[PDB]
């Protein structure tokens, strides 16, 4: 028995979804996501660790008269896409670069049931973007931006103290990617991290500095 999921309201239209999963050494992991709403609509950023979790996610925002229209997943982890298969069981879009599909399918797990390609993905023309600064924590790790209220979902990208499982990280890379976001996304008002809280544009510089840190680290 583990905490239970946490929705709440971030700003008009934009919701963070917090799950927990007990993994590795690590103990007990919070992981955010977004969901946002689009008139009628509502479209998931990341899909909370579990099916279950999933499922009740969904079922909180259909019952306020809320139709899932699709889902987007940051990278192939599974504090990302974790809740892919039941969605695709309930005939509800799901989203991913074909990298991203690529790395799931290598890994025996299932697929979104839509690719893309390209560093500037337009899933909602002008009010959900989705963009590839380089690699990171992982080769595929993509960002989510919403115009409308200058909000960046960061992904596990975005880690101001410290780097978090280097398993299939890109250490070397990670400078250079953090710079590019640094700049793109230099206007953000909220930048929101999977394992930790909501900042502003001063993550962007923290998450610089941390990756710099790591590789001058990595020589000894
Ligand atoms: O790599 C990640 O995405 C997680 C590791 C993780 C944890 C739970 C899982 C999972 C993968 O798949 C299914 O359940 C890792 C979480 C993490 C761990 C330690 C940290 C951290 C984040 O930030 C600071 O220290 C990260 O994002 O870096
Ligand atoms: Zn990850
Ligand atoms: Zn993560
Ligand atoms: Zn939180």
């Amino acid at each position: 028995s583990l905490p239970d999921l946490k929705i709440e309201k971030l700003d008009e239209g934009v919701y963070v979804h917090t799950s927990f999963e007990e993994v590795n050494g690590w103990g007990v992991v919070p992981k955010h996501g977004l969901v946002v709403l689009v008139n009628a609509e509502a479209y998931l950023i990341d899909t909370p660790f579990t099916a279950k979790d999933t499922e009740k996610l969904v079922t909180w925002f259909v019952e306020r008269g809320y139709k899932i229209k699709g889902s987007i997943s940051s990278h192939f982890h599974s504090d990302s896409t974790g809740g892919i298969e039941w969605l695709n069981s309930r005939s509800i879009p799901t989203y991913a670069s074909e990298l991203t599909n690529e790395l799931l399918k290598k890994d025996g797990k299932v697929q979104a049931t839509n690719s893309f390609s390209g560093v500037n993905y337009w899933l909602v023309k002008n009010k959900i973007e989705v963009f590839y600064p380089g690699p990171g924590h992982t080769p595929d790790n993509v960002v989510v931006w919403l115009p409308e209220r200058k909000i960046l979902f960061g992904g596990c990208f975005i880690k101001p103290y410290g780097l978090g499982n280097l398993g299939d990280a890109n250490i070397e890379a990670w400078p250079k990617s953090a710079k590019l976001l640094k700049s793109k996304y230099g206007k953000a008002k909220l930048v929101v991290p999977s394992h930790s809280e909501v900042g502003d544009a001063s993550l962007l510089k923290l998450t610089l500095e941390q990756a710099v840190k790591g590789l001058n680290e990595s020589k000894k």
